[PDB]
């Protein structure tokens, strides 16, 4: 690996220098021959493995707290030690913890949103012990975070995994998702996406409601026991009514969307720890609603409708009416949010945002790792600045990690 | 190792086993993903990268192994220890001048790759024989507006120090003027290629749409400036079918892409000078071409003439100009009888051939980067594929512009 990469924006010609590179971690996938860029997704730490990992961690928390290399360091790592030495893991200080959080998220390569890493509220569950308990700190979570519009990014982690037996999981994808429902007929009701788990509900106990936008329930694993259902109080969740600023006629298209993004089944890795539920929040660039939970055949798919409402020429792909519908409904989805003071940002303004970040990280950090291919927008990407800008991908420790769902690998008590 | 790559739409799953043919290299490492970075002999590395293609053109005819095979492999060996070079017959020089437009990652185009008029110019020694090549394929590729895919292949390099090139970047393209103001008439991406123009004595009239002359390098000689007739010059006036003040904007655009620039290399051989055209993407010039920043950057105009509030982003009046723009150019060339494709109609056909290619060939190496269009990419088939890029050979390779290498 050659000291400096550079990356070039072809719009600015802007030249930017890399040398965090050289700090990467894990392996991406590609090699010399083969690119995986495209690709989605390309038994605990024994104490030799974590050893190693720890340390890296510890040193590198205080190298950013300049004390590197004081006693403060020494003893840490000593305690550390010693902790693995007679327990095989470790427990990470509060303040550890915070960074940790904070800084998976400033390694998230695909996330556009990284300009907002330093303000993250953190909330440590991991004195939590039952599902119940695990549901109590998620309503906490999920007020603190929407604040009655004004959103506020936030983390609440939970116990880290131990013998992999015990683990803590969120079994939803996301704290708060509509159900879908397959009909006989082959048809679907509410959000295709989510099928697979509300089946799972359903035979979990919960009665649902069936209609197009149901919140789906808490389903909560605690210390490797199955896992509870649990209904989150309606009025912690906050949703947005649909509609378009000249389309009189698109309220009644019936649709509206949940205010706070919350992603529950990723994994936290922090200095060789594992904390498998995690749920984090920010909030929505509006292309997630408006181009992907709408649009994509397999969501909710209201192109023809909304095509048909406004009387487009359907007949030739050409005349480009899912290009012109597309638009108004991404129009509509931000209007609704501003209008009901509900945090959101266009696609546009995060972009640009997000490469005043990757700059400023250049600068300050060595480097930004960043997936274009998650990256650029969904819609219209050329006419954002993220498009014209090359991109270096690798992999940073703390990190946020995919893992499998839970249904598939639990043992049922 | 078989690589699965899966379709998120569709959940269909291909299987890649062609990527274990390639050599060359992608600029990824295990560490570091690189794939969006746009740019990531001697008769001892000549000859077994000739025998590698001459291996796979006589497996292509089903003739590996054969008498033909063996003789022919004899034949460029002595060849090459006699010269430093070889000939490719013509035979070979269509097959890898095919499978050149067949591997190439990043174009959508390619279910297109075997339908390519192969024009073999190897005989040419100076910049006028180029031009007359060059008025050929321009006059063959355009045929009034029934467009068909062709190549023109000019003399291999030989030390380095004899090149063919052609130095504009497409055959046909646009002139862009630096003005006292600081602003730029007509295409900002040709104003340094302009200036070279003028320099050589070329008289600009000065528009926003000046066809450019082509200048042309024969032998590593200076290069020659040359006017195409320009009865071989289709244009298409773009207008909107909805809004008529459309048209008042003044835009228009050639009907030909014809990319000039690139090298194509064929079993070690380089071809320096090979001009290669199909036909568009209406992206190519509704999105890019005239709404780039960098370009000729219309959607300010645009956007007015619609009355559209410009004051805040999340308006998406950029995104509601941008869609405008592009069903104009789909609409004007069709209206015209021009061959276009839309970006739904041939991401749509580029999934097909991605199908194809795994059947008959094992994989099909794919830049996710490029196939997927600059504007609504994921109502588009292409966005929800998982792709696999690799370098195979025959290629096309980017090369240095002239004038950095130049001695005049
Ligand atoms: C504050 C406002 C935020 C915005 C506007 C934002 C934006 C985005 C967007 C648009 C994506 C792509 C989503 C998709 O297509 O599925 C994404 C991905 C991601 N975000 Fe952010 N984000 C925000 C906050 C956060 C926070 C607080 C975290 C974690 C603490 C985070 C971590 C991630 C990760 C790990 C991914 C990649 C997920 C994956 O690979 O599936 N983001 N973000
Ligand atoms: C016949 C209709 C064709 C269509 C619709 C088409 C479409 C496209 C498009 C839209 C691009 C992206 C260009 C850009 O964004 O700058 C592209 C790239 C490319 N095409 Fe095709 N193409 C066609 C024919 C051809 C032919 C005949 C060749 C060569 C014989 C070819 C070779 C290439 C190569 C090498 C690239 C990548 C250029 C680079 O790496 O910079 N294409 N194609
Ligand atoms: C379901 N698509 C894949 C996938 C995406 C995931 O995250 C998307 C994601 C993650 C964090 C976000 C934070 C803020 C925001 N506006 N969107 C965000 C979107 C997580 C897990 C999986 Cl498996
Ligand atoms: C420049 N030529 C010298 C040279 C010849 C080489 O092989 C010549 C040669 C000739 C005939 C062949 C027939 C079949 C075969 N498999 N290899 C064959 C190889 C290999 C390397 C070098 Cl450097
Ligand atoms: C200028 N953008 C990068 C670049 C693109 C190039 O070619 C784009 C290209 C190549 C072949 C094409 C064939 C058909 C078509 N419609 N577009 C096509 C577009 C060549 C050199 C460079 Cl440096
Ligand atoms: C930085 C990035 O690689 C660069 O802007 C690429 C992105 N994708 C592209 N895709 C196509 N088809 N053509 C391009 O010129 C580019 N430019
Ligand atoms: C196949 C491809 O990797 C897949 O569709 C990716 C493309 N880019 C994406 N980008 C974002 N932000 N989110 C996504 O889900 C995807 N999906
Ligand atoms: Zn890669």
């Amino acid at each position: 690996c050659p000291r400096f990469l550079k990356v070039k924006n072809w719009e600015t010609e802007v030249v930017l220098t890399d040398t965090l590179h050289l700090k990467s971690t894990l392996e991406t996938g590609c090699t010399e021959y083969i690119c995986m860029g495209s690709i989605m997704h390309p038994d605990v730490a024994t104490k030799d493995q974590l050893f190693p990992l720890a340390k890296e961690f510890i040193d590198q928390y205080y190298s950013s707290i300049k004390r590197f290399g004081s006693k403060a360091h020494m003893e840490r790592l000593e305690e550390v030690n010693k902790e693995i030495d007679t327990t095989s893991t470790y427990q990470l200080k509060d303040t550890e913890l915070i960074y940790g959080a904070k800084h998976a998220w400033r390694n998230a390569s695909r996330c556009v949103g990284r300009i907002q890493w330093s303000k993250l509220q953190v909330f440590d569950a991991r004195d939590c012990t039952t599902a119940h308990g695990m549901f109590n700190y998620i309503c906490n979570h999920v007020k603190y975070a929407t604040n009655k519009g004004n959103l506020r990014s936030a983390i609440t982690i939970f116990p880290q995994r131990t013998d992999g037996k015990h683990d803590f999981r969120v079994w939803n994808s996301q704290l708060i998702r509509y159900a879908g429902y397959k009909q006989p007929d082959g048809s679907t009701l509410g959000d295709p996406a989510n099928v697979q788990f509300t089946e799972i509900c359903i035979q979990q106990g919960w009665k649902p409601p069936r209609g197009r936008f149901d919140v789906l329930p808490l389903l909560l694993q605690a210390n490797g026991n199955d896992p509870e259902l649990f209904q989150i109080p309606p009025e912690l969740v906050l949703e947005v009514p649909i509609r378009h600023p000249k389309f009189e006629w698109f309220k009644d298209l019936g649709l509206k969307w949940y205010g706070l993004p919350a992603v529950s089944n990723m994994l936290l890795e922090i200095g060789g720890l594992e904390f498998s539920a995690c749920p984090f929040s920010g909030w929505y660039m509006g292309t997630e609603i408006g181009v992907r939970d709408y649009c994509d055949n397999s969501r909710y798919n209201i192109l023809e409708e909304v095509a048909k409402k406004m009387n487009l020429d359907m007949r030739k792909t050409s005349s480009l009416w899912k290009d012109q519908a597309l638009v108004e409904i991404n129009i509509a989805v931000l209007y609704s949010f501003q209008s009901d003071k509900v945090t959101i940002v266009d696609h546009h303004s995060a972009t640009e945002s997000f490469i005043k970040h990757m700059e400023n990280e250049y600068r300050c950090r060595g480097g930004c790792p960043a997936d274009w291919v998650w990256i650029v927008p969904p819609m219209s990407g050329s006419i954002t600045p993220v498009f014209h800008q090359e991109m270096l991908n690798y992999r940073l420790t703390p990190s946020f990690e995919y893992q499998p769902d839970p249904w598939n690998t639990h043992v049922w008590k």
